[PDB]
């Protein structure tokens, strides 16, 4: 069986087509600006061998069909037809309450996203998009959607609850949730085995870092607190998000600037984060780049958001008793050695300690921490597209 | 050197003499019932002497000059002549920016205490009332004006600044100030002493858990990062704030419950927290009861509190790289054997260890973690008007 894992965003497609019978990854892609100008769409093959095409790409549908031109490109693609692909495992952020669990896409489903639009409004209108080009290029092809939200679910009351009017976690389900699910649960599995120890005995805080960050406590192989919660806006400064800021700055600007709802909203999740610090970019490499090159924004930028990376490290310390090892993953977690180094200096009071040499290492899984250090710390590229696309092969399946 | 401490309040003035020399209370006394009917000035006399006048108080400034009366009493004061007292000491508990230390009231001292009303949304202005009064009363004498949030101005950039548009620090002021300053400082201070080291050597952790709460990192005496941070909202869940939350709960909740901004302010601030969660009582030692005597929402709402502190030790674990003592103190965090064990359960993990039988005990300094411990923990009650006192003093002395 043959699955193409899709990513969405606003304005981006990142795709890949891998073979479920030895889990290879036949091709990886990615559309940029789509509804801009200048759209394009990259695919770099097995073999190497890699492809552009610079064409317009008004819509995510338009996109998806540059897509499935690429995969059956006569020499850089990896099949003949369509057809081919007999599955698509889709990435949603928010599911609800009602949708916490792979599933394949039917009505009901469409109908739990779109209603949680709110929720996740820098994400599921995108991944919505996404099945919505996806279902207008391949109706005949069976789609699977996973959420981010699922591997979270294991957390305990005292944890997912908030300080707030029981009757608000009741009238509408205002609970802590968390994201970058499948993603976590990835790379924990990835440290449990680095560490010679069976998932149910392994303590580990694992880290994703990219255009949203998020760190969690898993516990045996199971999420017991993470840094999201309601939305993916809670927890770390990020790309353009604030994170956990006073929550009473919220009306209180609302009555300086007369800010609507919705408003403050954006400005939370698109203007704030290292953009809204730097007032350059969401970019991280831009930023590092620019940080050292004497741009001050840049530099405290990136100082906020390893801080507070590094006082969550501290935070699920305690909430494990005790972590056998950190973990980094995703865009700057695996390839931000600068930044890593920025996060893990001054904690080897709490056993982290890391070798500043074999943290320069590049995109490969590996401990970058001294061989005395109680804690472990290990650099673990992520692959959401594999655990989606297993994820999309048993429901497939299993009916 | 003596200072009077004094604590305005709306018809009210609490105030207490103390002698620096051997920082002893000699009176403490109350105006209670002021501009109103059934005026009374009630003072205590340290060898166990007690006054009750019954004098009328029209304005403040009267409730001064009685404390005076009262103070200089041939029987039941403690001073022959107003001029014993060196200096005068009250507390306000927003100091925000500016005021990265304590100043000696004059001209223009108050004018950034007035500016700063509509430039942060806390609840309870400065009752200059009490300060007035000094103003007049007791001229020639060093008038301090101790702030709450001044212990905090140690705090780094990469710290205090929010995630956030930079332009609205810049032009709003938008940045963690932190509160409770007098009480952490002044706890980190006995702590020092009870490692046997130099405060400048020692890295501590305090808590402050009382009706409103609040955790600060001590690193070398300085503060160096704290829970609460624009207002008393942020930080963690207390009697009646939820704490930090996900902020975009709030524009959520506003357009749900089609609330107004003031109005998901009060949601927030009074009506969440252990309250809000219990469903009962917003204090904990009523909660703590009906916990032991199976109130789910009860017991889940200290679940959530407790919780809250330890994630709270173990964040600024990392940012002091490796604590030498955790401090609790305030009212739950003084009397409350039974949450401070919620709390340092499960740590030993990151050196924290507690003697059971040496928790037991309420209300007094003392180190309840087991000697193998790597991180002491120690119970140090804090006495608010001494630390003004010690505070007041410094500033005159300088
Ligand atoms: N070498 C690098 N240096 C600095 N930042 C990096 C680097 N690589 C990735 N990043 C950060 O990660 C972001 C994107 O990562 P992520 O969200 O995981 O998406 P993706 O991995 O699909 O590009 C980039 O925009 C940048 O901020
Ligand atoms: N013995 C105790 N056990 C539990 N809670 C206590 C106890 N004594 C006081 N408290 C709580 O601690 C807080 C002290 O308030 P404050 O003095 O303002 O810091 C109040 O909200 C009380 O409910
Ligand atoms: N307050």
């Amino acid at each position: 069986m043959k699955v193409l894992v899709i990513n969405a965003g606003s304005s981006s497609l990142k795709y890949q087509l891998i073979d479920m019978t030895n889990e290879s990854a036949l091709a990886v892609g990615l559309c940029e600006r789509i509804g801009i100008d200048n759209s394009i769409i990259t695919q770099k093959k097995f073999d190497g061998k890699k492809l552009e095409k610079l064409t317009d790409l008004p819509t995510h549908k338009d996109a998806l069909e540059e897509v499935v031109k690429a995969l059956t490109d006569d020499e850089f693609g990896v099949i003949k037809d369509m057809g081919e692909i007999n599955a698509v495992g889709h990435r949603v952020v928010h599911g609800g309450e009602k949708f916490t669990t792979s599933a394949l896409y039917d009505e009901g489903v469409e109908k739990a996203i779109k209603d949680c639009f709110e929720l996740a409004p820098l994400h599921n209108p995108p991944n919505m998009m996404g099945i919505s080009a996806c279902a207008e290029i391949m109706p005949g092809t069976p789609m699977v959607i996973v959420f981010d939200t699922a591997f979270h679910q294991t957390m305990p009351p005292y944890a997912y609850m908030y300080a707030l009017p029981y009757d608000l976690y009741e009238k509408h389900g205002v609970r802590k949730y968390g994201f970058h699910g499948t993603s976590h649960k990835y790379v924990a599995e990835r440290a449990a085995l680095m560490l010679g120890k069976p998932a149910e005995e392994t303590k580990i805080i694992t880290c994703h870092l990219g255009n949203g960050s998020s760190i969690t406590a898993v516990e045996g192989g199971k999420s017991v607190e993470t840094s999201m919660g309601f939305t993916p806006l809670e927890g770390l400064a990020m790309g353009t998000r604030c994170g956990s800021i006073d929550p009473a700055i919220v009306p209180f600007l609302m009555e300086k600037e007369g800010l609507t709802t919705r408003e403050i909203d954006t400005l939370m999740n698109k203007k704030s984060g290292v953009l809204g610090v730097s007032g350059l970019s969401n970019d991280f490499r831009d930023l590092d780049e620019a940080a050292s090159k004497g741009n001050r924004k840049a530099e405290l930028a990136l100082e906020i958001f390893a801080y507070k990376v590094k006082k969550f490290i501290g935070e699920y310390s305690a909430v494990l008793n005790g972590a056998d090892a950190v973990v980094f993953t995703a865009g700057i977690g695996e390839n931000s050695a600068s930044i890593r180094k920025r996060i893990l200096t001054g904690l080897d009071g709490i056993g982290i300690k890391i070798d500043d040499e074999k943290n320069k290492i590049r995109g490969q899984e590996i401990d970058i921490s001294t061989p005395d250090a109680k804690v472990r710390v290990f650099v673990i590229p992520t692959n959401e597209e594999l655990a989606i696309a297993r994820e999309t092969k048993e429901i497939v399946e299993t009916e």
